[PDB]
């Protein structure tokens, strides 16, 4: 590790982490749902839908194995409530042995197959009803059709939105049991301990995320990449500012040359135990904070408040390092980098207009050191590249411009390699995490050409941010299949104010299934 | 029919050109194989060299004239590379002992030279052909082609060298002469030459598009708009109707009817038809946006970076439907039946706009509120996609400047496209392909639709959580088609060209070729 | 003058070439009589027609079958006159040796402005650019009196140059052809003195504020000193606060880097019978300090450009030490210092004491060189000068006023104001007199200082700076001038290196 | 401020301006600037497309 420096005796000098949530200590049973269902304990919850008939009444199927239970959900009762996405209504009652129970149902629409987006508000009504819950057992009955990924979805889902971050404070219990009903339940049962693994990567990178900037800084969070290494067995090494010198890595430190922090570029790697077959390099953009340097966030909407999140692309490299170092996929050789620092206001700062020179020998004239993303993912994408793997896949909080494109639910992805990019959109749709092909248009490379310096750090003219900032960051990858996914609108929920921790499974899905 | 003024001195017709200079142009094309004469005025080579990034200049054709051939030895020419967009003029006697003019323009080292690529080329040729009284022109092709951008190079050509001087007076460039003559030289020749006429066809439909773009507010108004489409139909034998205020409150189209309250021109819905002779295959509705000027309304244009200048440009979509109306009808096409619909007015202030908070009933009874009334293009659609469902037709492409949010996302050189049919989709991205008018598929992102429940209307017409407005935009539209394919082709972002302060009429080729294959 | 860094990476100097392609030019000047010969490279005739957008019609004998043919008047009136448009043609001459022929139109009126021939020769640089030339010959059949032909040169030269410091073949001849060419030929290599001194200024400008920070250009202008002869003395921060800079030192309290006082001087081998200060604002950058450049239009990135006032005067430094003048004494100055936001800068509302004792109010830490100035001005007249004329990047508010391409001048002296007016005749660098308001003054009355800084209603910034300056001087002969408008090219996307020729001229005549 | 086509003229105004004690003060009409009024479509541009 290295001391986290300090300005007063109460900075926080490192991150708190939770590793063992409740989420870990409940019991999850499978079963099919061809059998009837056992209601005689804590809280039975039935989604149900109606087809045709929009926000109709519900109706369950489903025998079950108690008579109290049984009249509550004869049809003439279930009618007067109905389907609508989301809407539900849960009752408790006495069961035939005079035990307490309560037993209800989650609206899931009139269109029979959900969306990612649908499921999200199915499991977010049940969220709702265990906040306020204290049986220990809860069930779910699957009365409409989904697939594996799906349920697998559902279940991550349930976990990540169950589960309340409590590290910064100084009603309902979790429970310790899910049983669910679903047909063909032995199929299903193998996703149960994969959603558990995904639910905890996609968590821990909620909780760097949302982490404040006096906890997470560049120490700090090397530091806590550090202890996340060692407990997966995975080689790590942090590089400090002389390696950094000594690799000549300009671009990354200007941006870190205004904060109190010293820059921390972090590198984990996993190796398979037999056969290599494919080396990937996952990097993540790793902010901690960004004020925006000289270029300061003042102007409205700029956000300034959540700009701890920009770390996010390095939060879902290490919370991937966590599902991988778990699953211990076979016959591949992953590294996990972030050129992690802080862009700050300081008699230190870059200035707009500096040039800077990369560790490829290239040198960039800043037209705006509040665009210092780039400036640090170019560096690592040049280091990267000197590994000779196969594919190198950024990640990264890069352009506001996405709010405008592709908006808060869908990120972008742009590359320099077809093949690439499929395989992203296919871990995209096995993950359930929203992904859009977006272009690298060569028209606007001419307004990135500087008059002084090698190249330009941004456009003066071209308002297309996103594509003009992969332009620039494809100006460090020589030949590699490289993509890039920018994920500036989709990190953050505002709604629910807290991350999403996008992209730990995207990038763990990829990884696993190539 | 009457335009109606202020002032006597108020314009009431569009100025239009037809028989421009371009369609005076003598074109020829002839083998390579035969080798080219030097004759007279200018003889340009486009050259590359694979590889060599930056290489030397060779000249690979026979040359049939000793003095020339003896000019473009390998030797004399290695001084020269062939950088994109580098051109040289030569200056030489050929055998008949006439002076000559001869150069080159440099197509770079990548052998298949995109559509900007080829673009950046044809713009070097213009110039040589700027401020020199030339009278034949003939270019001879050592780079590989296909058909499709040998058909785009004449296009481009024939576009780029056209300059428009309907509004000059006092100013009219003393200097400007047109060529008489274009010669081509290229191997497989007679394969290329049916090329030729399409382009001159392609040419005009865009350049028709243009010229109503380019025409200010002042002269392209809702009725003379309209009035101009009636002379186009009558010019093409096109079936036409246009629908005036009281045809159109009988058809309860209650929101396009909305963002017109405010003007001085009545609301004119702009319907042309073209039909095969014999079994119609497919039937096709192509809508345009025409808000002759977007000034905001009641939500003013007024903020910095807001283009209140350039607003003019808002009926580019209706323009585009117009030129390919012109190209359908010229071509005529087998086996089809198009419908040309725009749902033209402008958008003003006015005591008698509409206002931010009005809720308004749309032809097919939804309510919707306005949440801004300078998103009016997507309340003037909707009525038009209802208009056109009733049609019963396969396909409904529309095409509208309806969001700058495609500047933040695609830019200035890519249209976005949107659907609800993933075949209808695909073959409009076909079209890119064959058209070179590039455009790139984007999403409608359910989730989103939501945003636009309205507390009191059946919906909003903005929404009140979500920045992504091309997505917002194409949500609120879908609710207007119920059972068709349709696609949206946002053109908000390339219509105009900003560099060359100009129109590019982008879209006439691209739906050209949507309705031809 | 160890230049501090935070990383190892930071650079310690500002690179700086001497040695350019243009000082390896072969330059000769030829009569037009007697006819031009054309044997090698690129001939370009300067052709005007007094008609609007005119054909080109070529005047002089060309002593060559060939290319006389190609330049009869049948052929040359395909081409027009149009200011700035050219045409060039590659063509066999009676040699069968291959040559470049061609012209640039000069439009339809007979005296060109600096601004005009400065498009001319714009033309002219594009097609150097674009071709592998050994030789560039210029016919002019346009009139020009001796300081516009020294005006093309020193242009053509500046334009002609690249600067690729900062980046990871030219002619060797150029020929001109023009009537009287006798009367021409001093100003030639006066020229190639003058280009320099803009290059130079020009190098300065456009290097970064990581290159260029107050050590490293005081560093640059000791070593240009040396270069010269000329003696010097570097100002530190010890320095400074037994002379009281206030004002100056306030500014640079937010920086990394000290500040550095820079004061070269020129004296002349005879009697002196003319003492001159020139003094040059030196913001090696301009944050704008706590009132941060922050709204749209504020132009943070450009704002290395904030030292041009300097670098004009070192630059002018380069002419006056090469060309020598007799019976006079110039003192350059520059209080050089870095504007930053730190925990240790100056606030909104301080009072700070200048060097003669004021106090002021800062109203706006982003009007920072008026208060350098301040310190530099009282410094200047201490050394008992003639003339004190400053140049600065002071107000934005010039782009309003005249724009990008007349720098304003204001001055408490109409004779010196005068003598600049006249040297911006001669230099072709464009100035033009703007009043010192003194009805204005009284929105200066701080309550609580001597003076404010800022005017808190007038808008007339240009004019307001002014008299805040104006009360730094007492007894001596003082103009201003404000280049903020002039200095950056923005089209060009580089430095223009304004002032300098302005400058010198005013030192040689 | 004052600006004209005429020297005569502008000085005419000068010396009116010192007779009538209305303050005047003779500003350029710089040419450069010209180019920057050419439209593409019209004879004229009514305002700068960069000039402030
Ligand atoms: C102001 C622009 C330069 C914004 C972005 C880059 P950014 O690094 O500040 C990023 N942190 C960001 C994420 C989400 C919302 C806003 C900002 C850009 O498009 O370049
Ligand atoms: C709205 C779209 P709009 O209907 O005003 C459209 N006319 C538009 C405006 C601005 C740039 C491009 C197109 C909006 O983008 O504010
Ligand atoms: C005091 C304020 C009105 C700020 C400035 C003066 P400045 O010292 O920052 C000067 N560097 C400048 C030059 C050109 C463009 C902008 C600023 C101003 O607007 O004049
Ligand atoms: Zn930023
Ligand atoms: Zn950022
Ligand atoms: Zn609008
Ligand atoms: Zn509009
Ligand atoms: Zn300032
Ligand atoms: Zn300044």
């Amino acid at each position: 590790a290295s001391e986290v420096p300090q300005v007063v005796s109460l900075d926080p000098t490192s991150i708190p982490i939770e590793y063992n949530t409740p989420i870990h200590d409940i019991k999850v049973q499978v079963y099919d749902i061809k059998g009837g269902c056992n209601v005689e304990e804590g809280l039975t919850i039935f989604l149900v839908n109606n087809p045709g008939k929009e926000n109709g009444p519900v109706k369950i199927s489903s025998k079950v194995n108690d008579k109290q239970v049984s009249e509550f959900l004869k049809d003439e009762n279930m009618e007067k409530f109905n389907v609508k996405l989301g809407t539900s209504k849960h009752f408790y009652m006495f069961n035939d042995n005079k035990n307490s129970v309560a037993v209800g149902y989650v609206g899931c629409g009139s269109v029979a197959d959900l969306s990612e987006a649908d499921m999200k508000r199915v499991v977010l009504s049940l969220v709702t009803m265990l906040h306020d819950n204290k049986l220990s057992k809860l069930t779910v009955v699957f009365e409409i059709n989904v697939d594996k990924n799906l349920f697998r979805f559902f279940l991550e889902t349930l976990f990540y939105e169950y589960m309340t971050d409590e590290r910064f404070k100084s009603n309902m219990e979790y429970i310790k049991h899910l049983g669910v009903y679903i047909n063909n339940a032995d199929t299903y049962k193998e996703e149960v301990e994969k959603a558990r693994v995904y639910y905890f990567g996609t968590y821990y990178a909620s909780q760097l995320i949302a982490a404040p900037s006096n906890y997470c800084n560049p120490v700090s969070l090397s530091n806590a990449a550090v202890e996340l290494a060692q407990k997966l067995n995975l080689e790590y090494k942090i590089l400090g500012v002389k390696e950094l010198e000594e690799l000549k890595m300009g671009a990354y430190l200007s941006v870190g040359k205004g904060s109190m922090y010293p820059n921390k570029f972090i590198h984990l790697t996993y190796k398979s135990k037999g056969d290599v077959k494919k080396k990937i390099a996952l990097v993540g953009k790793g902010i901690t904070f960004d004020s925006g340097g000289y270029n300061l966030k003042a102007a409205p909407g700029s956000m300034i408040d959540l700009m701890k999140f920009d770390m996010s692309g390095c939060a879902a490299v290490l919370g991937c390092a966590y599902c991988v170092g778990t699953l211990k996929p076979e016959n591949v050789e992953i590294h996990f980098l972030s050129a992690v620092c802080e862009n700050m206001v300081s008699k230190n700062s870059y200035r707009p207009g500096d040039i800077i020179t990369a560790s490829n020998g290239k040198t960039i004239e800043v037209g705006n050191t509040d665009a210092e993303g780039r400036l640090t993912l170019a560096d690592a994408l040049v280091y990267a590249e000197k590994l000779g793997v196969d594919y190198i896949v950024d990640i990264a909080t890069l352009t506001g411009a996405m709010l405008y494109s592709l908006g808060t639910s869908y990120a972008g992805v742009f590359g320099n390699n077809e093949e690439l990019i499929n395989k992203i959109l296919q871990s995209s749709k096995t993950s359930n995490e929203p992904v859009w092909w977006l272009p690298i248009i060569n028209e606007y490379r001419a307004t990135l050409n500087s008059k002084y310096a090698d190249i330009n750090q941004i456009s003066s003219s071209v308002k297309a941010s996103s594509i003009v900032a992969s332009l620039f960051l494809k100006e460090f990858v020589q030949n590699t299949a490289w993509a890039h996914i920018d994920i500036a609108g989709v990190s953050w929920n505002f709604k629910a104010r807290k991350p999403k921790g996008f992209g730990v499974r995207l990038l763990t899905e990829f990884v696993l299934n190539d």
